[PDB]
């Protein structure tokens, strides 16, 4: 029959809730993968996506600035903050300072209250499937937790006082807090702003004191910055993380697993 359809703000989002939904319901993103999701412009026909669903699924902690004027247009369909219950690290320089840190399922440990938020929507507004929701969100959960101790082991042969992470967004801030690492980067949210030149002169100071190896960009903003950065430095580019955006279904990160996987192995290879 026409299954229940979910539809998410972006692909992160919508891999979790597809692994709580299983074969009992359909959940599509807005956002294609690789396209940028805080600035996210949407179109007609996202209006019509989104109204075509019988729950909506968003990050909150402001990360789509886009989606509390897009939601005006659609109604009569329920709508859950899947960030509900997590404490935000607020945003630390620039002009979105003391904001929410939007990036929070960078914490796999977060991601178990994302698992929980939208099972409690899944159930409460598709009653009739509620038992499967909640078996495969509790199976889905313990694949979350069996990440932490590959995660760190991976990253176990970076000495503490050389764990930092150079960035381009910084968007890193809850993976690096759970694993021990001091942040860096180039523009603290994505945004149209000033101050990424004089940052990217702030951050060649870091690197030379600390002996930083290392720096990076991400799948959905240029890695020009964080290129320069390496070559006005005795730093290599580490190459591209994954944090905003999963990948096609044929590349290499297609699901939140291998998105929190991928970014953990790049970063310990550039060490
Ligand atoms: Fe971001």
């Amino acid at each position: 029959a026409k299954k229940f359809k979910v539809v998410t703000t972006f692909t992160i989002i919508q891999d979790i809730a597809q692994n709580i939904a299983g074969d009992v319901a359909v959940v599509e993103s807005i956002t294609k993968p690789g396209a940028e999701i805080h600035d996210y412009q949407p179109t007609p026909r996202d209006i019509v996506k989104a109204q075509s669903a019988d729950l909506i699924l968003w990050n909150g902690m402001n990360l789509e600035r886009w989606f509390e004027k897009f939601f005006e247009s659609i109604k009569d369909v329920p709508s859950a903050v899947v960030t509900a219950g997590i404490t935000p690290l607020p945003i630390r320089e620039g002009p979105y300072s003391g904001i929410a840190n939007p990036h929070a399922w960078m914490s796999p440990s977060n991601a178990l209250i994302y698992i929980e938020n939208i099972r409690k929507a899944l159930v409460e507004h598709d009653p009739a499937h509620a038992e499967t929701y909640n078996r495969n969100a509790q199976a889905y959960a313990e694949k979350i937790k069996a990440l932490d101790a590959p995660l760190r082991e991976r990253l176990s042969r970076i000495p503490a006082e050389q764990r930092w992470l150079v960035t381009s967004e910084g968007a890193f801030s809850y993976l690096a807090k759970d694993y021990g690492f001091k942040e860096v980067y180039l523009w603290p949210i994505n945004a149209e702003q000033q101050g990424i030149p004089q940052q990217v002169r702030h951050v060649i100071d870091i690197i030379r004191e600390n002996k930083i190896p290392v720096v990076f960009s991400e799948s959905t903003i240029s890695d020009k910055p964080a290129k320069q950065v390496s070559k006005e430095t005795g730093a290599q580019y580490g190459g591209v993380l994954y944090v905003d955006s999963l990948s096609g279904e044929k590349g290499p990160v297609p699901t939140y697993i291998s998105l929190i996987n991928m970014t953990v192995d790049t970063i310990a290879k550039g060490f």
